[PDB]
């Protein structure tokens, strides 16, 4: 618990939505297994009844923490005042933001905010998608080499053992695509970084950006509880541990890299800080009450790891090989101790794999995971992660790329 005298004030939770079918279900992706991939009970891209079922487990664990923390009220429904949800556009994140009231406040009349136009991007989101700001495709080259160290044509070469797992995981020398090139999965797919014309669209192609997706799609059938993930082929969490690292690799390079990060994260970022309590600009949430408890906002994996690649944060988390998991987040808490100053707080909470899979009840006694943050940049963070809020404040200031703030 808090140092004496300390109380918690306010609370920002950038969380990713909860299981979700597969975005995509390409060619490629069928034609690298000779298995046939697994329906799924709901359309592509769309949370699962079980992903919504596992998003309220969370909500009651921030039920129970913020009740022991003094930030909400023991037994009532809170105040309508104290909680405000703001989802992005997709069904995944608004049946996330709805997930999380059932769970934090069942049966209590409240609901979720979201842009009005469902079908264009919130900038708050997808900044470069909802035009916003643009990349420049040579800075974007470098900048994405610069994060992996070495040239990305050669990015395979790092990643031998977990492209040979995925390799056996989907019996690619038997499958579709190798009797249409006659068979190594790392030689037939190098790595390449391609971009469009206007830089507003990235990708990592070949085997690491390929693996990276399969990786999520096998974490996400597990997750889900479905009868047979990757066909029955991962067997010990040293596989797991193995497979996931081409998924946060392709994170690092695609979202954390800090002129990427900056780019797509600045909104949230912004709007995280302002909420904190720092003096800077930035476009209001509608109908946010001033005396707001529990700020919600329901993203992606993608914003979590640009708000990490901004402020430098990295994590590994027990139990749980994706460092961004369904239904995970970024706790963002303000502080103030007996004498007034107001301190930054960073956790990343979340359900282990077995969590998720078991569908297990998250309560004090048997809580979420949970790893308490170090912020490189705040030299005066205390040993017991506080970070001053107005040096916090100057942190965002400089992170910020100011061409993708919302005007």
């Amino acid at each position: 618990t808090a140092p004496a005298g300390f109380q918690l004030e306010r609370v920002v939770i950038l969380s990713r939505h909860g299981v979700r079918a597969p975005t995509k279900m390409t060619q490629t992706m069928r034609d690298v297994t000779p298995h046939q991939w697994p329906e799924w009970p709901v359309k592509l891209g769309y949370i699962t009844p079980r992903g919504e079922h596992l998003i309220s487990l969370m909500g009651g664990f921030y039920r129970e923490r913020f009740q022991q923390q003094g930030l909400l009220p023991k037994d009532n429904c809170p105040t309508p005042d104290a909680v405000y949800v703001w989802a992005d556009v997709d069904q995944r994140t608004r049946k996330t933001g709805e997930a999380f009231l059932a769970g934090l406040a069942p049966q209590c009349d409240l609901a979720i905010h979201h842009q009005q136009n469902t079908q264009q991007a919130d900038p708050l989101f997808h900044p470069v998608k909802a035009g916003i700001c643009s990349m420049d495709k040579s800075q974007v080259h470098a900048a994405v080499e610069k994060q992996a160290g070495t040239p990305i044509e050669t990015l395979n070469q790092r990643y031998q053992a977990s492209l040979a797992l995925m390799s056996s995981v989907l019996d690619f020398p038997k499958s579709p695509y190798c009797q249409q090139h006659n068979c190594d999965f790392s030689q037939a797919m190098p790595s390449r970084l391609a971009i469009n014309d206007d830089g507003n669209k990235v990708a990592l192609e070949g085997a690491v950006g390929l693996a990276s997706t399969l990786a999520e799609i096998f974490l996400l059938e597990h997750a889900q509880g479905m009868p047979k993930v990757a066909w029955g082929n991962i067997h010990t969490e040293q596989q797991w541990n193995s497979l996931l690292k081409l998924h946060n690799a392709q994170f690092d390079l695609m979202s954390r890299t800090p002129y990427i990060a900056k780019h797509n994260g600045t909104p949230l970022l912004q709007t995280i800080a302002h909420a904190l309590g720092s003096n800077i600009t930035s476009r209001p949430l509608p109908d946010i009450s001033p005396d707001n408890k529990i700020l919600f906002i329901a993203g992606h994996d993608t914003n979590i790891a640009n708000i990490s690649g901004m402020l430098g944060m990295t994590w590994t988390l027990p139990g749980q090989p994706d460092n961004t998991p369904p239904g995970g987040a970024l706790v963002f808490e303000r502080w103030v101790d007996n004498a007034g100053k107001p301190y930054v707080s960073v956790n990343m909470v979340y359900q282990t794999l077995a969590q998720l899979h078991d569908q297990a009840p998250l309560t004090l006694q048997h809580p979420a995971g949970s790893v308490r943050l170090n912020i490189p940049g705040c030299s005066d963070q205390t040993p017991d992660g506080y970070c001053p809020l107005s040096t916090f404040s100057r942190l965002v200031s400089h992170s910020v790329e100011p061409a993708c703030q919302l005007p």
